[PDB]
Parts: C-alpha cells; sequence; structure tokens
C-alpha cells in the first residue's frame, strides 16, 4: 500500500503513489524519524539512472515507446559503453533542470516549476567566461525588478578534470566581518566566505550591506575573484509604511535570491556549478535573515523603538516586532517595484501545486518543516496538509564546500 | 548509528543514544518520511511487563535486588493464574509519569516529575466514574492555580468490556449544525454534540455551550452526566487596549483535560485515564479560535481592527492572530488562571531537552508539534534538530468507542 495523506482543514484524503519510486534513501527508519535534520547526509548504475531519466523525458512529451525513444536509449547505451559517460541533448537539459526544481521537497515556490529559463553554459572554458555567463544570468533574472526564474548550467563533472565551482553560496551575499569580540558586522552567515574573499585579494569594507565579490573556480585552477558591477545588483532600501523611524535603521536587502553552491544531478550526470534563482518570499528576509538571533538579529531593537514591553515574554513583543518587520519588507519591495511574494500567497499557490501534482504524478515530495513558513504557520493552509518527504531525481543536492 | 543532533542557533551537538531503545516502530522508512502524519498472547504481555518492571527498579536504583526478583515472580504467577496482572500503586505512579515524559508531541514536559495520580482502578459503574472525574476537575483546577493530574480507571482485561469517556476532553463546547450548513459552536465537536443529544441532553443555542459527559461502564450503554457549572472554570476573553474585543463574546475554559487517549503501562492498557495540565496560550488563541475548521474568528477580529483584508500582503491575518493571542494571555492572567505563553514554554522545553540528555541520553520529540503555530522561528525550538521515536510507557490514540 501507498501512504494515505490527509488535509485536516478540509478533510480530503489522497494517496502518494509517487513515493514508491523514491530511488535514493533518506535518514528515517521504522525505529526513529530524523525528518527535522537540516543535512540528512560504475557504467551499470550510471546507465539505469540515464535510462530512467530518458524514460521521464519521453513521458513528458507523450512519446513514450516511440522510435525516437528507443533510439535515444540505444544512443545513450552506446555512448556510456564507449566513454563511460554521455551528453544530454539540449532539450533534455532544459527538462532535467525543471524536474530538479519540481522534485525539490523544501521549495514552496514550485507552482512556477514550468517557467524556468535555462542557460546552457556547457561550453564554458574559463573562470572569466564563467563570470560573463553569471552576469547575463543576473541581468536576465533581475529584469529591472520584474524577476524571472533562471538557471545557468556549467559543464558537467567528468573524470580526469577538475570541477567548475562557484565558491559563494549565493550570487549576491552581504559581507560578514569578524569583529574581534566574536561579534560580527554585516551578515554572520557569510563570515567564512568573506574571509576567503579577503584571503584572495579583495579589499574589504566596514558596512553592514557590502556586496561580496564572486570567487569562481575553473577546472584544476585556484578560485579567481570577480567584482559584480554595482548596477547589476538590484537592492531594496527598507522602510515601513507607517513607522517612519524604521527607514533610519538603514536596512537593505537585495532583490535576487540566486543559490550557487548546490549540485544539479540529471540522469546520473552531475553539474557541480549550476546557479539558479527565483524571487523572494518575504519571510525569508523579514523573519529569518533579519530576525534570526544568529543573522542580523534586529528584533529587540525594533520592539524597543515600537515602545513595546520587552521585559516580559507574555506581551508578545517578539511577535509584534516580527510582523512589522515583515510588513516593512513587503511594503519596501512593492514600492521599489521588485517582485516579492508574501507567505500567505506563496503557501496558497503551493496548495494548488500539490493538487496539480497529485493529478499529474500521483504525489509530490514535500518537507513539511520547510514548507510551513517561520511565522504564522497554522495561519497558512500548508500547516494543515500532511506531506510525504522523499528523494526523486533529477535533483538539486547539497555538496561539500570546495575548500 | 546513534543520530547526531545539532542546534543551529548555538552550534552545539548531542547524540541521541536513547533512540536505540525504541520499542515500537513508527511510520517512516529510508524511502519516505511520514513524520508529518497526525495518526501514524500471554508471552507477549509478559515480556512487556518484565521490561517495565526492569525499568522501574533501575530507576529507583535497587535493581537486581530481592524486591526486584520478588516482583518479577509475582507478575508471572498473576498472569498464569488470571491472564493479566496488577500494578503496585507506586508502579502506576511511575508509569503515568513516564508516559508523560515519553510523549513526543508534548512541549510541557519540563513538569513531568510533578503529576498527581488518582487511582480509580477500584471504580465500578458510570456514576462512580462521574464522581472520580468531578474530583479530578476540582483538584486540577484549584481555583485557577492549575495542577497537573491524572485519574486511572480500571484496565482492559479479557472477555470484559472497557471504561471509556466518549468525550475527547472533559470540557468541550457544543457544535450545532445549521440550516445554513455552518456550525454554531465548535466544529470539532459536531459528532459528540449529536451523540449527547441522542442520549438525552437537550441542546442549547450558544457558541460556548459546555457539553455533558458520556461515560461508559463496561458492557453497559453510556450514561449522560451534567457537569456542575461551578466546577467548570471559564475565562471571558478581553483585550488590554482593544475595548471592543470583549463584546465579541469569546471565552474559553481553564482546564485542558484530555479523556480519549489510552494509557499503556507494562503491557497493560487503560482505555480511560483522563489527564490534564494547563494551557499554552497558542492552543487557545491560534488553533482553537483561528483554525479555519474551528471557531475561525481571524477575519472577524481583523475587521474590528479595521485592517485591510482584501490583500494578503498587509499581513492582516498575522496582526489579528497576534492580538487574539494577547487577549488570551491578558484574560487568563487577569482572571488568575494558570497559562503559559509559547516563548516561555519553548524556553522551558529547551531546558527539558538538556536535562533529559544527561538523565537518559536523549528525548523523543516531534518537531512539527513542539514548534508553536505562530512565530515558529522566534522560538528556540525551531533551530533545534529533534529525533522522534516511541517509548513505553506511553499515551496512544485509540479508536472511537462508537
Ligand atoms: C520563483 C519563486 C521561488 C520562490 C518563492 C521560492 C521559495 C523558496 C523558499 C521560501 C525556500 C526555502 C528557503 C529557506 O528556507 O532558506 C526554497 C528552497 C528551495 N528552492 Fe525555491 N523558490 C523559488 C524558485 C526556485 C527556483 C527557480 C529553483 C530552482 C530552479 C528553486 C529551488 C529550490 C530548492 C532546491 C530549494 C531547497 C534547497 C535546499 O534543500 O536547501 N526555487 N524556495
Ligand atoms: C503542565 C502543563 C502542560 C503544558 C503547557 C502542555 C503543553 C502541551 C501542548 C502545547 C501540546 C500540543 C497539543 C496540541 O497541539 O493540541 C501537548 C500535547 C500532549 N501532552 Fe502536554 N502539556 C502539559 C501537561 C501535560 C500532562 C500533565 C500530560 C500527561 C500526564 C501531558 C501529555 C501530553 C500528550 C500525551 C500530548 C500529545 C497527545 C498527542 O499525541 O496528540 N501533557 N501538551
Ligand atoms: C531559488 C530560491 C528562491 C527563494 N526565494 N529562496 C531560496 C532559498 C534557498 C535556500 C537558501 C539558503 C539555505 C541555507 N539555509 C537553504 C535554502 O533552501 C534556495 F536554495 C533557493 C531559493
Ligand atoms: C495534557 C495537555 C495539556 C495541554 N496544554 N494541551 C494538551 C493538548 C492535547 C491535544 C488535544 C487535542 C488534540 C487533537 N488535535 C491533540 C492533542 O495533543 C492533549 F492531548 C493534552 C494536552
Ligand atoms: C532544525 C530545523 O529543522 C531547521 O531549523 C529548519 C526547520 N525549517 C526550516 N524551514 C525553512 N523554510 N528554512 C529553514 O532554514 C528551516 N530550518
Ligand atoms: C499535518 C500536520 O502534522 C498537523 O497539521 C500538525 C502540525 N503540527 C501540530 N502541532 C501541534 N502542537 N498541534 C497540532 O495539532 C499540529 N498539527
Ligand atoms: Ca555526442
Ligand atoms: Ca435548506
Ligand atoms: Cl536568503
Ligand atoms: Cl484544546
Ligand atoms: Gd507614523
Ligand atoms: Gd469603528
Ligand atoms: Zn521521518
Amino acid at each position: 500500500k501507498f501512504p494515505r495523506v490527509k488535509n485536516w482543514e478540509v478533510g480530503s484524503i489522497t494517496y502518494d503513489t509517487l513515493s514508491a519510486q523514491a530511488q535514493q534513501d533518506g535518514p528515517c527508519t521504522p525505529r526513529r524519524c530524523l525528518g527535522s535534520l537540516v543535512f540528512p547526509r560504475a557504467p551499470e548504475q550510471l546507465l539505469s539512472q540515464a535510462r530512467d531519466f530518458i524514460n521521464q523525458y519521453y513521458s513528458s512529451i507523450k512519446r513514450s515507446g516511440s522510435q525516437a525513444h528507443e533510439q535515444r536509449l540505444q544512443e545513450v547505451e552506446a555512448e556510456v559503453a564507449a566513454t563511460g559517460t554521455y551528453q544530454l541533448r539540449e532539450s533534455e537539459l532544459v527538462f532535467g533542470a525543471k524536474q530538479a526544481w519540481r522534485n525539490a521537497p523544501r521549495c514552496v515556490g514550485r507552482i512556477q516549476w514550468g517557467k524556468l529559463q535555462v542557460f546552457d553554459a556547457r561550453d564554458c572554458r574559463s573562470a572569466q567566461e564563467m563570470f560573463t555567463y553569471i552576469c547575463n544570468h543576473i541581468k536576465y533574472a533581475t529584469n529591472r525588478g520584474n524577476l524571472r526564474s533562471a538557471i545557468t548550467v556549467f559543464p558537467q563533472r567528468c573524470p580526469g578534470r577538475g570541477d567548475f565551482r562557484i565558491w559563494n553560496s549565493q550570487l549576491v551575499r552581504y559581507a560578514g566581518y569578524r569583529q574581534q569580540d566574536g561579534s560580527v558586522r554585516g551578515d554572520p552567515a557569510n563570515v567564512e566566505i568573506t574571509e576567503l574573499c579577503i584571503q584572495h585579494g579583495w579589499t574589504p569594507g566596514n558596512g553592514r550591506f557590502d556586496v561580496l565579490p564572486l570567487l569562481l573556480q575553473a577546472p584544476d585552477e585556484p578560485p579567481e575573484l570577480f567584482l559584480l558591477p554595482p548596477e547589476l545588483v538590484l537592492e531594496v532600501p527598507l522602510e515601513h509604511p507607517t513607522l517612519e523611524w524604521f527607514a533610519a535603521l538603514g536596512l537593505r536587502w537585495y532583490a535576487l535570491p540566486a543559490v550557487s553552491n548546490m549540485l544539479l544531478e540529471i540522469g546520473g550526470l552531475e553539474f557541480p556549478a549550476a546557479p539558479f534563482s527565483g524571487w523572494y518570499m518575504s519571510t525569508e528576509i523579514g523573519t529569518r535573515n533579519l530576525c534570526d538571533p544568529h543573522r542580523y538579529n534586529i528584533l529587540e531593537d525594533v520592539a524597543v523603538c515600537m515602545d513595546l514591553d520587552t521585559r516580559t515574554t507574555s506581551s508578545l513583543w517578539k511577535d509584534k516586532a516580527a510582523v512589522e518587520i515583515n510588513v516593512a519588507v513587503l511594503h519596501s519591495y512593492q514600492l521599489a517595484k521588485v517582485t516579492i511574494v508574501d507567505h500567505h500567497a506563496a503557501t496558497a499557490s503551493f496548495m494548488k501545486h500539490l493538487e496539480n501534482e497529485q493529478k499529474a504524478r500521483g504525489g509530490c515530495p514535500a518537507d513539511w518543516a520547510w514548507i510551513v513558513p517561520p511565522i504564522s504557520g497554522s495561519l497558512t493552509p500548508v500547516f494543515h496538509q500532511e506531506m510525504v518527504n522523499y528523494f526523486l531525481s533529477p535533483a538539486f543536492r547539497y555538496q561539500p564546500d570546495p575548500w
């Protein structure tokens, strides 16, 4: 049998038949569940993955079992036998990147998974050309505030040659300077990469919102430093619709969330450099990036300016300040005409995705703990939706830091 | 093989060695995680009974002793004579506390050592059931200074029926279905409201009509008992600065007293064992009053707050919820009824995790239920990795008696 899955707001019940096809294994066993852990973790095996991928492709275009389907299978079979690897067709790479997004269990934004611009950078041959490809990505995806989802795919891993890597975890990151107390000026999430940036010749700053340079790695080659042109990096100054002093906090965030440190895996090929980007959900900025105690940690500062009683928890000063910070983020992005989505609309759209995917594939891999937003969880519909978490391929995967 | 568990705020690391002693199997496999699902022989009885007796004696440091061997031989002879056995009253107290301490979805477990255990195993008939319950409610409420308590009715045994409390809680508001199709009252209790009506009770017409009690002696049909209104402490809800909030007519009850779960100790099963604590404010203010399938008052409150409800990005839902939770905390404190806010409760759970790490090498915890339903990441438990597994003694869900 297949896991029965229930929505408790509405009473509806589905069965996730797709989960039976989970190839790779997660961290849970019948004896104990580890679903809350942040990081859970041969021509023959390559071929069954490639085969399965090719089968997925030909199903998506409703030409399963066709002459072209059998010929492509045979072609991949013969190329793996001759060379130990194979090359994707362009249309397969596009389909593969969209499937990896569609399969990501921790992404609430997957209603968009079919609108993804895929830049083929598989002919890239240097760190310098890499930088050109990334700048075109940022330009296209920013679109002067009307943000567009995109992925740029650099050459696949292959034996006898080092990987392309982007060392930065995102294309746009703020510097995090280790003050000597152990404190930090700027973003503490970025202390390691900031120091590697300086270790490699970047002249630092001392502001809180200093955009980091990119550390780009060509095969068998130390990383090279590249400064982003300031007009390529769209930023939003934060202000609050009614709390005028808020603007004096001097807060900013960048428009484009572009993750650059994950591995794209398609039919057994691995792409260690394939940055992808969408647009922000406001709670990522307002609640996590600004209010996490180990990020910018502004919550007490705002609550005091709001004149709340911060000496007892029962006044809910924390909740009130966080709500207003999230209001500032939404108001500020809308005022700047930069795409943003709030957690209520985002989770509503995700519920539509679950319904589409149940029809299309008989299920959807989803990580409840990551889909429910970090404030107001039970106020969104995903809170009341049971979910099944499992790993399908194509996939985006975490990978070791290249240093 | 022992799971590594990290706190990402502090960066600290522990290993949960207790998860190795997981007696039952949960719903997850290497292929798929089902952690977010709400509802996941004499030789068999003996091995469970022996495991619990071994547990108890190791916990009182006098194990492998004469009293330890004496007790093991007694339970073996009991089950051979009768098919079951009797818990010594101290074993029953220890087993009830362990079942609380082992409950993965309870954020209030810092209090697990402080539990009043009322032994009602000498109970027969539903009228005595009702008197035990009323003594529980009276003791647990304590004029607003709430005290944790459990009352244990006779265990299931072969051939004989069971004591059951058909109500999911001792205090529940009626849910009346309408011609409109809507429910007046609590939608959660539509089923038990119509059971109470069928078994005699003449219904009210209010949004907060306290239900009667449907208590079932073994084999006999259930009997309808009214609760003395002076026993059922309630809190009218007002807000410290929104003067109109009082006029919404909202209220809630003091005692969270769950009466439909089954207590399992040493292979023994107590299908009636109501237990109560005190409320975390988010259970009332967020879940009970704001869930779309409960009272669903969010938009009513936002309209009175003159919020812009035609767009989500105003966060009118978030603002109304926070103020509804303020009103709960204010109303309970002003009424001198015990209540804990979600910040205080998650801070204490973090302490409980640290105590349990030293006490026995870990703690089963259900992250999705420990993290509060508003302001999740503002609480320290959001950043704490957790391991969920089943230990015995335990509280378990059980099928409806009907
Ligand atoms: C278009 C709008 C999008 C929105 C609103 C969105 C939203 C989100 C959010 C809120 C998260 C959780 C992040 C966190 O908690 O730090 C997430 C994770 C993720 N997103 Fe999306 N996303 C979007 C587009 C995309 C695109 C275009 C891709 C790839 C093509 C993608 C792939 C992923 C993946 C793989 C994760 C999980 C990574 C991990 O395991 O940590 N998303 N997304
Ligand atoms: C003393 C103050 C207590 C507080 C603040 C507290 C808090 C909570 C909360 C917030 C939940 C989640 C329930 C929900 O979301 O509906 C819960 C569940 C639970 N509590 Fe506690 N609790 C307390 C006392 C107790 C006591 C005395 C017992 C038993 C003797 C107990 C056993 C349980 C169990 C078994 C569950 C989970 C039931 C299930 O699996 O659904 N708690 N508690
Ligand atoms: C594509 C996309 C859009 C968005 N709006 N947000 C994202 C957030 C993440 C993320 C960041 C940091 C971490 C590390 N905690 C985990 C993530 O999933 C991501 F990869 C992709 C995102
Ligand atoms: C003992 C105790 C204290 C408290 N403050 N709250 C509780 C809440 C519950 C609960 C209610 C309803 C449901 C059904 N959704 C699940 C529960 O865990 C419980 F059993 C015991 C509680
Ligand atoms: C420990 C816990 O699982 C961890 O902090 C997770 C929980 N859920 C999350 N959900 C999202 N979307 N993003 C996160 O970073 C996290 N963190
Ligand atoms: C499907 C999901 O597990 C379900 O809605 C859970 C989530 N977390 C919860 N957490 C608590 N404390 N109480 C609940 O009822 C729930 N519901
Ligand atoms: Ca070729
Ligand atoms: Ca009609
Ligand atoms: Cl981010
Ligand atoms: Cl409740
Ligand atoms: Gd103002
Ligand atoms: Gd008015
Ligand atoms: Zn699991």
